[PDB]
């Protein structure tokens, strides 16, 4: 037979005392194994550490010969987990004997009936070898009526920690306060809700859908067949799905399977059917059992095209009947994860087996500032400022992109901060070191937001507008009860018309900066996209180009033939829609009726204020004092030449310093006039006295 | 039971004479050898031969059988590496005696406050015999000196090295010549930080990276942080990684255990699994400050790729799964060495330990003639020229050579020197023979590195006196070509963000795909050409797949440029509406395209003759930035292509002018006074032979060839792309 | 051989005396599974729980070691179909003795006139493995009715 492969299960009738430090193995496999029943084993995870627990003789035959059941303290002292991979050694080394050891406790109470004629017993009945973990559940212990945990933190005198027989009166008790076990062993520390973000409303949803069946399956069964039991788990990369599946496969006491899929199909062989049948006959096997599915849209793509693969079908059918034949009273739950729901197999996601959905949404500055807290309060804040406002700022100033690798920046910003202080104090120790915010700062710019492969300050604004787009992005908001009430229309946003070198695009970012929600924008010549508009909900879409679609050609003419299905979408949820053009008479007549298109507003170039804020963002990667500009004299000397031809100057004067002087400095009037001088009056005036004119006729 | 190979382990224990020549072999192993702890046994690397050391009976059971013990230092001289297999022998004969025997100090001024009363003792009371190269820490020796060492540079009277006998005072001992042990043994020499030149700003950066985790790490120990171990290493093919990690390995005097293997697998389904468990077991155990992984796409690439998936998806899972561990305390350290970046695993990329992402370039421009002059004279300091600028000379030249190109040169100017010294003297002693500049000049034009291999084609020869044209398309060319080649740090402080990309869109025989090639040839050194078509493939995903090669695995950073002949055959699909190879390659090309801004200056250029193809899902706002109209020369570059096309002919004997054929060309170009000057040569040699003159009568002539030329219809249309570009 | 699939088959007689708990397997196959013909084995299908039974040496020459031979059944226990697969199993339990069984028939009407020892006769011949699912034919001399049948409802222990 030759079992190279073991899995655990609790032990039944709740044994105490001599639950621990026992291992049932098989008396075949502990006969193949040359190991007597009384001696010490190596119990684990392959490859990664040992526990060092007596073996046993596995009493009756009727366990099944792979599985080799532990308790429940044992398990958690190395996070071994339900179905983990088990190996056992032949080999062991005699523990000596504990002395001076120490243990705390997990909760806050401390110093409290502290009897100890039992307790100690405790330590010493249970078939002594005490780990670090020491997770105590049995009995009944309590002071004045409240449950209590006790671990024993270290005990100091290839494996997680050296084993150690507890003495009656070699060893003495000492009693404090940790909540956590002894970093020097650094064993692994099961993930809490604590630990990881907010999610509220996307956890609290996965919370429900893992309750529902785990607890009341029978009443699901006796009402109806085909229970839900697949759960989808999809959005953008990077927000969370091994953390979020391992949080809840460790908070749950049920077996759970790890199938990554390239392992469990082998190539070139067809052995997946076989592979998946066995994996789920074993969870068949135990009542208690989690499915998790990691990618599984590489598993089985789209049907639809030619080159998924015959494998893909064969894998995709065996999956189909397997979930028919599972059963339904069974009390099984399978957990997918995959990472775009458009890489979903059609077949896989419909009504019947994935209706339960969880999607994890892009986090907003909230969820950003929630994680932030949570990471710096888990890490160790003896000299990390707080700072509640300074993480606000910081989280603000990041442009919005979804939780993917942030632990990183606070990564790279440690380092930095390591290297700073390391020149700065000589090879100092940790403790008189100091961390800053700078570092941060510039740790975040250099990692740059990963999300896609501006600000208010950055891009300005016109005052002229500013009431108007106010009006419309509150009024229709902020009070709906009048418009609920007198039954009117949304405006549904304005047209907005000019060159395309003018102060559109700029007013188009100061809308975009002011809303404060992330958006894509849609280009001109460019359904999907349309429809995440309802599902999103309160966000901003903008309109590069709508001339181009108003009378590629074919791609244009779609998207004014589906205008009309858009307005219909629309017109439920108004909640704001813009969108920019070039050619105004290109427009459908019958799009400038009311209650589509309230008001039409006219864009030219931008105005001084914007004119200057433009200017001091794009000479701040320069410098001021040295070159001796007065940040207005270019302002009133280009004012109407367009509204982005300054970083054509700017570029052309970088230029031209770098090629006449290498490395540079400061920057010289000279190079300002080579560029004034190079592109002169770029903009047209007939076409803006024909947006005059349409402006007039329009009313 | 059975061991067939053994580990060697430094002695936890300091002390002059007593560690060296000591190997604590395991009591079970030594009897099973029938040996005694009174015989020498043999112990070298696994292609080597062994080295005397006599045995010992091995500290009781302290050390495990799998292990031995051998001198700290003395591994230095066979340049043995820590935690590689080892071989055991039986045989060994007794060696001879020795007698002038002679050492050198690795300081260059030696013969200084010898006593020799301490010296000569410490061969004789250190258990040990003399070998050629004797590496020892030893203390501070004499007065106002620091701790030196001596290497014995020879011992003249199927091994590495003869053994010998040495004796106290039957022997005569004398010091002399450099610390480089003589070639004759064909030993290896220690490798240092000094041995690698250019790459050392990449150097700085990773040995300080490497450095903290493997010196003091107690800085994060109480953050609790993810914790660094690794750097992630890559760069382009034959960049020289190889060299930097045998220098951190032997810089680091401490474990290296490591293996890299030809992508190792077992057929048994566990043990493919079960070996690299114990070997991170034992790294765990045994502590090596850096474990080496070369090849990680080999072993273990991205699993998009159905095939690529297959067995190194379990052996990546549990690597990552088991490399989380031993945190704050404890350096474990594991370096990964790729030769291709994006085919690692993103997963394998994703956790913070691979943060910095470290990639060593190509040398250029720079540190080139430091590391030619350093190989140079590590390979020998006399018998060779020695000039700075004749190296800086070279240096310039071929700037598209690599680290390993720069040795390929070195060792083919060395076999022209001996060709040429064998052709001159008649088969004669090659020691006396001197490299010179000729022979450099041969090798260089007739090595044919692999840095333009796999092409097997190279663009015609080309000069800027060749070419004559508007001197504003030259100087905006060179102002686009040079500003962000020659430097990247005043870009990326000032914030300037390059196009990164022209358009050379213009009528037929205007010279943009010339000038294209001057461009090359002046700045770049290099040409990679690719076609629109060609890439195109019959498979569906093959096309992709060449697609990204070419615009992957081939680029370097400064000397490769990648320039397309026709653009405008890859965007327009004509009547396509779904799943074609156009729209295919297209959309791979806008991703591959739309990623990336100023990376490694690729600079990119492309060049078209009908531009209204090319808008189609191509035109972005970041590639529109810069447009060249590329006009018809005009009258003075005709002139100038008149006279550089009539200096083969005779102009004073013939009289011509050369300014009234330019005047009538007026609507013509480079192109159509090209072909007409042709013909007039042709008809002036068929008419009488050769005469080595051109006639007013052959321009007339020829002046009826030219079929009308650029017609005003196209001109107006590219005018009217170009304003409605803007 | 190595045989790692089995096919069920029907006997090719009703086997009055042994219609349940009798499962023919080949000597050659059940020698080199080292299971002895007192011996009990679990057979089921692929993915799912096995049906124990007790071994039976095969019927001579011109059987099929692939195919298994039951009737009626042990089959229909878990609706096993002609020509699904099946898998093997030797881990074999001892069951406790059987008390406070009940047994009511599907499509018929509660009546006492089958004598009540009858149906006990057949349960006799059973020799131990009681499960929830059997299906019978109980012979004849039943109100008269050619199509009848008695199936085993549960047991109360
Ligand atoms: N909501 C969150 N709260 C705290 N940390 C988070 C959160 N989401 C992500 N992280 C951090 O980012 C890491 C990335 O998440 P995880 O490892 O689960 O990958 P994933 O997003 O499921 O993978 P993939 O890149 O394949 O989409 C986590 O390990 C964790 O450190
Ligand atoms: N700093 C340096 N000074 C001198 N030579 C160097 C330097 N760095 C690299 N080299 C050269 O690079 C070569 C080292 O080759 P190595 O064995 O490291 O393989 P490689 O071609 O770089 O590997 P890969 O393609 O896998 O990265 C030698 O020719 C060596 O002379
Ligand atoms: N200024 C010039 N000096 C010398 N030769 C020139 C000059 N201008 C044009 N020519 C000649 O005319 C040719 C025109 O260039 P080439 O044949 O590469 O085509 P092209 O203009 O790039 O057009 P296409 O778009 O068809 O590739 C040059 O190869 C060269 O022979």
């Amino acid at each position: 037979k030759l079992p190279a492969e073991f899995i655990t299960r609790p032990h039944p009738s709740k044994d105490h005392g001599k639950e621990t430090c026992t291992a049932y193995i098989h008396p075949n496999v502990l006969s193949s194994l040359e190991i007597n029943p009384g001696s010490f084993c190596t119990v684990g995870k392959i490859g990664e550490n040992g526990i060092l627990v007596i073996a046993r003789a596995g009493d009756e035959e009727v366990h099944p010969v792979n599985v080799i059941t532990l308790s429940t303290t044992i398990r958690s002292v190395g996070n071994l987990i339900l179905g983990d991979r088990l190996e056992l050694k032949k080999a062991q080394v005699q523990p000596p004997y504990a002395t001076k050891v120490t243990v705390g406790s997990l909760q806050g109470y401390n110093i409290l009936e502290c009897m100890e004629e039992k307790v100690i017993q405790k330590l010493l009945d249970d078939s002594g070898v005490i780990m670090p973990g020491m997770i105590f559940q049995n009995l009944k212990t309590k002071a004045g009526d409240e449950s209590i945990d006790v671990v024993i933190t270290d005990a100091s005198d290839f494996y997680l920690s050296p084993p150690f027989i507890f003495r009656k009166g070699s060893t003495h008790i000492t009693f404090s306060k940790e909540t956590q076990a002894n970093r020097k062993y650094n064993l692994p520390e099961p993930l809490s809700y604590a630990a990881v973000g907010g999610l509220d409303k996307e956890i609290e949803s996965l919370k429900s859908a893992i309750e529902i069946p785990l607890h009341q399956p029978t009443l699901f069964s006796s009402f109806g067949v085909s229970p839900p039991r697949g759960i989808l788990l999809h959005g953008p990369p990077g927000t969370g799905k091994t953390m979020l599946l391992r949080v809840v496969a460790n908070t749950s006491n049920a077996h759970v399977l790890t199938i990554n899929g390239p392992s469990i199909v082998s190539k070139y062989l067809g052995e997946t059917e076989a592979a998946l049948r066995d994996i789920f006959n074993e969870a068949r096997k135990y009542q208690p059992s989690i499915i998790f599915i990691d990618q599984i849209d590489s598993i089985a793509p789209n049907r639809a095209n030619d080159d998924s693969g015959e494998v893909e079908s064969r894998v995709v059918a065996t999956l189909l009947t397997l979930m028919d034949g599972m059963g339904a009273a069974g009390k099984v739950v399978v957990i997918a994860a995959t990472n775009r729901p458009n890489s979903v197999d059609p077949a896989l996601r419909r009504p019947g087996r994935f209706d339960q959905e969880v999607e994890i949404g892009i986090p907003d500055v909230d969820a950003r500032f929630d994680i932030l807290t949570k990471q710096f309060s888990r890490m160790s804040s003896d000299r990390h400022v707080l700072d509640s406002e300074a993480i606000k700022y910081i989280a603000s100033k990041t442009h919005g992109y979804v939780g993917a690798d942030l632990t990183a920046l606070c990564r790279e910003s440690v380092m930095k901060t390591i290297q700073r202080g390391l020149g700065t104090d000589a090879n100092i120790d940790k403790f008189s070191l100091k961390v800053t915010l700078k570092d941060v700062e510039s740790a975040m710019v250099d990692i740059r937001p990963s999300a896609m492969r501006v600000y208010w300050s950055d891009i300005g604004g016109q005052e002229e507008l500013k009431t108007k787009m106010k009006e419309m992005i509150q009024l229709p908001l902020e009070a709906s009860e009048t418009f609920a009430r007198l039954g009117i229309s949304a405006p549904k946003g304005v047209l907005l018309y000019g060159p395309p070198g003018c102060s559109k695009t700029l007013t188009a970012k100061a809308l975009a900066t002011e809303s404060g929600i992330n958006f894509l924008a849609v280009k001109g010549p460019e359904r999907e996209i349309f429809r995440k508009a309802r599902s999103a909900a309160p966000s901003i879409i903008f309109f590069d180009q709508i001339d181009a679609l108003s009378p590629t050609s074919a791609a244009n003419h779609v998207l004014t033939s589906l205008l009309n299905e858009i307005d219909g979408v629309e017109e439920l949820k108004g909640v704001v829609i813009v969108a920019a053009t070039n050619r105004p008479d290109e427009i459908d007549a019958a799009l400038l009726r009311p209650g589509r298109l309230d008001r039409h507003i006219y864009v030219g170039p931008p105005d001084v204020n914007a004119r200057l804020e433009i200017l001091k963002k794009c000479t701040k990667k320069f410098n001021t004092e040295e070159s001796g500009v007065d940040l207005h004299e270019l302002a009133d000397r280009t004012e109407g030449y367009s509204g982005a031809e300054v970083v054509l100057l700017c570029q052309e004067a970088g230029l031209a310093a770098i090629m006449e002087d290498l490395d540079v400095a400061k920057v010289e009037l000279r190079h300002f006039e080579k560029a004034f001088k190079g592109i002169a009056r770029g903009i047209t005036p007939e076409m803006l006295s024909y947006y005059e004119e349409f402006a007039l006729r329009s009313g």
